[PDB]
């Protein structure tokens, strides 16, 4: 039957690989402990170098699950498996399971803390399945799923941002700043149904996926460069005269001839500003409606896009995209700096004739009969984004590689039900609390295999481009050192991205 | 019902004899600790007198269970009457149960220390059927389940050998060094789906057995000898002349027919080698498949093979098998050493006529027409091996006696649920938790019955070749002393071997 | 139009990292005692073997590296020749005319030199080592393998490894480059068929 | 992560060397494999458990 | 190409040995004997063993 005594579930692990489908199975322990003293919060963040930026959050009690990242739901060798072998993937069906759960009173009488289980206490689960709240994740943050089933997973906590702040600061007299604050919207998750859970008891959610596949194809050649060689064209050309040269009208070359497709967009004109504290990007998006005094820099009002270059080529490393593989790296040291894939649908430019020579132009716009690829995505990149909701939009593609979505999975907000404790003056005493438990993802994944008419063996991921590191430095990447550190990928094609092995013709 | 309150088993003990088939039943108390503070590490052991011999093992969180041993399974009693009454038997099926389980929290103040169960905690219980792992267990080990039933049976850590070391090291730069190092292996052991319980949860495995029979009878004559003395031989032989001696051709004489059967084979010309820290074999069996630079010895390249000898007669110590009895033996201490079981079939030689002597010849590799016994087993034999898996291979028999099995029981897998606990700055604290249980397993051994028709008496074992031993050196062998200790064999006839008490006719 | 039917063993594609003497818990301490005969000034010693050194049941694969390669290029040149000479008739020349010749004849062991190695010409226009292939280690555990044999002193190299119990070992690593199949000869009795060239015999 | 054979370990030749193995060059002939593993030997890439 | 190396191999047979003796005795070049341990060499390996 069921009890305290009774487990509700167990570890699934592992993958299932079929010509249709890969199942990818993934358990793991986490941690939920009382966040922000049981209280939503509004707080200033303004840092001292930021130039200018400042924002207001509001900090809830709740914590949330993230699932977005691949090195999450994929191991090294299923992410070799899935980008060698498959041309096509996209998440299908997902289903998440919270049990196992265990709440435990802290007692701290000093240097010493020790740990009792009650068995009465309780944690709320919400999962916010039709987005009426602010969204909880976004792309590249460190709080997602651990890679190593055997880690813990800690909670992060959750919050928003309600209202631009430098918009709404209010200094002296203004209007319009008066009425945009007296506008900003506060959000309580206990508004919500949701579910008390106990040590026996357990959940499940659902969530399917309406998505665009994720194409592990390569392009061996611009889609410019498909014609005969042989053949001679029809088409004339004609040269202006330019120096002593006279003008000239002919017919154009049969290795010359001209494609009717144009080069992707992108913007290379604008540079990073300024110290890094402050929020650096080539190109800012700022929502300053009127009314409201500049003040400070548009550091503050705006937001900031980049990767900015889309499918050119970058002309240095401000324009790629790079992260760190660890919390713990700082100042290029474990940052791993993104590569071209090889791909000639991938990299791109367009110059311009002066009648002399070529000039790059930086800003290319969106425009017809472009042909571009996404960005090659490795197991560090997060699977979806969230597309926000507006009347109009242009073509989607995030320059991260994510897949936009109308309705990402939903999140799952957890948190520890408050239990309070008397007291002779009224002050908030909480019973100091947390639980841990255990939370399956079961991702079903529609896959497609390649097949292809090329004689040639082409290129697949090898453990041979993996390197070595460590204490001792014997060890190879993705395995675990003397310590139980488990080394990470120093470089780009380590990380096995896409869009590199599987030719297409196109 | 079910509950915490409720036993989920009970114990079992015993044997039960039949003439088709005997059934071995025991139980077990056994203790699961937090192993290797529940992360997975990979150390270099490298010892300092060993002559170049390091090895890296990955260490797991994980615990397994042994059966490997009679000793474990049958009693002294239920041994003797095995190897007296039955001339063949094997293991046929394999039920394994683990049950009435108890997590317990330590709490660690001072000198004192404190226990307090606690019902939520967990235990990860992992069957490997399919052999998907490394495997868990080897032959003489002493991790195997106690021989006293009311012995506690403390898990030993699970661990394998990733890569052979001194290849791998990689010392300055070397291509091949490098290609393997990239291809080491790595195993968690939570890629798979296995199972979680709680205090009032049980679990139970089968194993089938697909084996070769274990053969109890002797051969009282060699098989070159069966023939009748009396019956004249058509077979004539010739001797060269040697010496002033003339050359002869001849009948063969009735009593010296010769055989058409040939002795079995054995390796008896190497020497161990060096000091006893290092791994000390006459034959060392290495490999070390080009590129990398020889470095020390081949001791550590190597794994070393003994008993070399099989079926032929060892010349001295170094090829006879031996033990220790008891994990405190040390220096030819409570150490016992293999005899002959006086079977004519067990003990063998090759002598090489060079006219004049015949000369003893050490290395007799395999042959057509060569018979032999396997190694005669006692209790303090493991039962089964791990027969690798390999596209090609000679006759199965290891020299320890034991049945190579394609597929031997799966190793059951345990492990302690990491609670983790909150922490201000963030660390790896986990709950100190362990879990005593009751693991109960059920061997149906198929055996057969002896009929002959000699008429003499044969030999038996008998309690009479016991030697008596304790404190007071009042007690006898296979009981108990005052203070609690147990008697064990000082001979490898008290062990009582098979192939010695019922002859066969060959 | 013809049609055949293959009577086959599987060729095996995957790779062994370890050796099968390597498979142990190194953790794990042995019951099995070692005794080292008296050899210089050093006493003799009975001792538990340690739990990194347990000795393995298994055994290197066979092979034979004794002999070498004989005579000139245009006879035929193999360290080991197989000879049918019944009786009668006359020696005459050397045994070059009367046998076949063994290669490779290393099988699982690791080839000491060039001689042992497989090589062949990837076009019919290859000469004198220009455009000849060389065969190469797998890095698989069980391919390459060696036996030493302990003189109380040091290790040294056995050459000829015959075929003996609890030896495991696999085929030699085929290429697009190697045949399928070959004949296997009718005959009364054989022992284990594994052709040192890789291919399946039928 | 496993091995795996990769076309990153094939060479290139030809009359003028800029093709790759198993290609053609500008006389039509065939490029060969130089090397022993641009041939993708088996018993390589997929591990197993002895 | 009249020289292709064999894949197949000689059968098996032991020519080292010579017989030994007079020829009442048990005369064989190889000799098969069981001599466990224990009970004295005593006389030549004749008697201990087959042939």
């Amino acid at each position: 039957g069921s009890g305290v005594g009774i487990s509700t579930g167990g570890w699934v692990g592992g993958s299932y690989f079929t010509d249709s489908y890969v199942i990818t199975k993934n358990t793991r322990q986490f941690l939920v402990k009382i966040q922000n003293d049981h209280k939503y919060r509004t707080e200033n963040i303004i840092p001292s170098n930021a130039g200018g930026k400042s924002q207001r959050c509001v900090s809830t009690p709740w914590s949330y699950f993230n699932f977005n990242q691949y090195s999450s739901h994929f191991s090294p060798q299923d992410w070799q498996r899935l980008t060698n072998e498959y041309k096509r993937f996209k998440p299908r069906k997902m289903h998440v399971k919270i049990y196992n759960l265990q709440i435990k009173q802290i007692l701290s009488n000093g240097a010493d803390t020790t740990y009792n289980n009650d068995l009465t206490a309780g944690v709320h689960i919400f999962c916010d399945g039709e987005h009426a709240y602010p969204n909880a994740t976004h792309p590249w943050d460190e709080d997602v799923m651990p890679e190593l089933p055997y880690e813990t997973w800690y909670l992060f906590q959750y919050g928003y941002i309600p209202v631009i702040h430098e918009l709404a600061e209010m200094e002296d007299a203004n209007a319009v700043e008066k009425a945009i604050a007296l506008q900003i919207p506060f959000f309580m998750l206990e508004n919500s149904d949701h579910e008390v859970l106990r040590t026996g008891e357990s959940t499940e959610f659902t969530f399917d996926f309406d998505c665009e596949w994720i194409n592990n194809e390569r392009a061996y050649i611009p889609p410019g460069l498909m014609f005969n060689p042989k053949v001679p064209t029809r088409r004339a050309q004609y040269i202006r005269q330019h120096g002593n040269t006279a003008s000239s009208n002919t017919r154009i070359q049969p290795y010359a001839k001209p494609t009717s497709w144009m080069t992707g967009p992108g913007l290379l004109s604008a540079q990073r500003v300024g110290p890094a504290g402050s929020d650096t990007a080539s190109w800012m998006v700022v929502v300053n409606p009127d009314g409201t005094a500049v003040n400070s820099g548009m550091a503050g009002v705006g937001s900031g896009f980049d990767p900015p270059s889309g499918s050119l080529r970058p002309t240095d490393l401000e324009y790629k995209i790079q992260w760190y593989q660890t919390p713990e790296g700082t100042n290029s040291d474990g940052n791993i700096i993104s590569n071209p894939p090889l791909s000639m649908l991938r990299d791109q430019a367009l110059y311009r004739g002066n009648q002399t020579t070529y000039n790059l132009c930086s800003d290319v716009w969106m425009f017809p009969n472009q042909i571009w690829d996404r960005y090659p995505i490795t197991r560090e990149n997060p699977i979806w984004c969230k597309k926000p909701r507006s009347d109009k939009n242009t073509i989607i593609d995030p320059f991260d590689g994510t897949l936009a979505m109308d309705h990402p999975p939903g999140t799952i907000f957890i948190k520890m039900a408050k239990i309070p404790v008397p007291s002779n003056n009224n002050a908030d005493s909480y019973l100091n609390i947390y639980c841990t438990g255990q939370v399956s993802c079961e991702i079903v994944w529609e896959v497609e295999r390649y097949a292809t008419k090329n004689w040639r063996p082409e290129r697949r991921h090898t453990a041979l481009g993996l390197g070595i590191g460590g204490e001792e430095n014997i060890n190879p990447t993705y395995h675990v050192d003397k310590n139980g550190k488990y080394i990470q990928p120093t470089t780009w094609d380590m990380c096995y991205p896409i869009k590199t092995n599987i030719n297409k013709v196109l």
